[PDB]
């Protein structure tokens, strides 16, 4: 809508206060001007129809329960496009500033949240699994990381491939949650699912066997549910991410960390330049190492803990 930039304020789902970036014309519109080609958010009404209406709020005042879900939908697409252009010089999902655009309220006790291919999708939850998805920064920042590899290396949905593309979304996704540094960890989604189970998450970065998830080549699952263990086998390369980072010695092999930004520059440019549709773990391994060398060197320690890293998860 053509109208006045303004800056509203809210709470978000976990009643934390935030400010909103709207536009104003007669109504305060969860529209973003700021960034890029603009971010705009919209109520679902808890029908299935996309996008909805451009969410409209008389007083740019967003403190009502049902202002939540789309306070944290659009302050942390903010949060994630900043990150992209700050750190990455990438700007918004595609490179070209396209618009982000995120629904609320989706259906009726829905307990999920995806990129549709044009648009972020968050549906309430039912209130025992999760509570509305928006309010996990890492679970709207691991969806939005699906669009960029969409852009780039265009990895399937399947098997190895799909494994790697679910773990650079949660690589992204937990480097946004640390970017953001409000209560960042190294688990997925700890912030919207079991609201009556502390200190749980969907799956761990840092340990994925808490979960049952494989941290070694050799206990991947290799059946046929969840697109041949796409959400399952991204426990390997999540842990090597993390023992990239943050160092550690796993199944004997000590890798010594580099720390988050340059774990971040590295996946970028593997995902980036090298990644392929249908890359497997040694192909990302390859990349790794190669985007390592272009910006560290081929003798430097950077590259040196990318190989301990993928050694102790057994990808050669
Ligand atoms: O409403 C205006 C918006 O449509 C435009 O894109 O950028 C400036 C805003 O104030
Ligand atoms: O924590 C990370 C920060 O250290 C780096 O500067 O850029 C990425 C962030 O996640
Ligand atoms: O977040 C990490 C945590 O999972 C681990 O237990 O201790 C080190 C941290 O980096
Ligand atoms: O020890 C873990 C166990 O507690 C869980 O039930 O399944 C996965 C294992 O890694
Ligand atoms: O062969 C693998 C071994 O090298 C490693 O130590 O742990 C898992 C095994 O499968
Ligand atoms: O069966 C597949 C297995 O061969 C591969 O290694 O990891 C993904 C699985 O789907
Ligand atoms: O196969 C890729 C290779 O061509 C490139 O050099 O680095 C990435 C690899 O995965
Ligand atoms: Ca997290
Ligand atoms: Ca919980
Ligand atoms: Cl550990
Ligand atoms: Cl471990
Ligand atoms: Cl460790
Ligand atoms: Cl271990
Ligand atoms: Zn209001
Ligand atoms: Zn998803
Ligand atoms: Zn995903
Ligand atoms: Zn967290
Ligand atoms: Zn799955
Ligand atoms: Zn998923
Ligand atoms: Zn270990
Ligand atoms: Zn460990």
């Amino acid at each position: 809508i053509t109208g006045t930039s303004t800056v509203g304020v809210g709470r978000g789902v976990l009643g934390d206060q935030k400010n909103i970036n709207t536009t104003y014309s007669t109504y305060y519109y969860l529209q973003d001007n700021t960034r890029g080609n603009g971010i705009f958010t919209y109520d679902a009404k808890y029908r299935t129809t996309l996008p909805g209406s451009l969410w409209a709020d008389a007083d740019n005042q967003f403190f009502a329960s049902y202002d939540a879900p789309a306070v944290d939908a659009h302050y942390y697409a903010g949060v994630t496009y900043d990150y992209y252009k700050n750190v990455h010089n990438r700007l918004s999902y595609d490179g070209n500033n396209a618009a982000i655009r995120s629904s609320v309220h989706y259906s009726q006790g829905y307990n999920n949240a995806f990129w549709n291919g044009s648009q972020m999708v968050y549906g309430d939850g039912d209130g025992q699994t999760f509570i509305p998805l928006s309010g996990g920064i890492d679970v709207v920042a691991h969806e939005l990381t699906h669009a960029v590899t969409d852009y780039t290396a265009g990895l399937i949905y399947q098997n190895e491939s799909g494994a790697i593309n679910e773990a650079i979304s949660d690589i992204f996704g937990t480097l946004v949650e640390f970017y953001a540094n409000k209560n960042p960890d190294w688990e997925i989604g700890e912030d919207v699912y079991t609201p009556g189970i502390s200190g749980d998450s969907l799956r761990s970065m840092s340990d994925p066997a808490k979960y049952g998830d494989p941290d070694h080549y050799s206990k991947r699952y290799t059946g046929t549910q969840d697109n041949g263990g796409v959400h399952i086998n991204s426990g390997i390369i999540n842990k090597a991410a993390y023992l990239i980072s943050q160092g550690g010695t796993h199944y004997g092999v000590s890798v010594v960390g580099i720390g988050r930004d340059k774990l971040g520059k590295i996946f970028y440019r593997a995902l980036t330049q090298y990644l392929t549709p249908t890359s497997n773990f040694s192909q990302l391994r390859a990349a790794a190492v190669q985007s390592a060398t272009d910006l560290y060197g081929s003798t430097s320690q950077e590259v040196a803990s990318v190989k301990q890293a993928f050694d102790a998860v057994g990808v050669k």
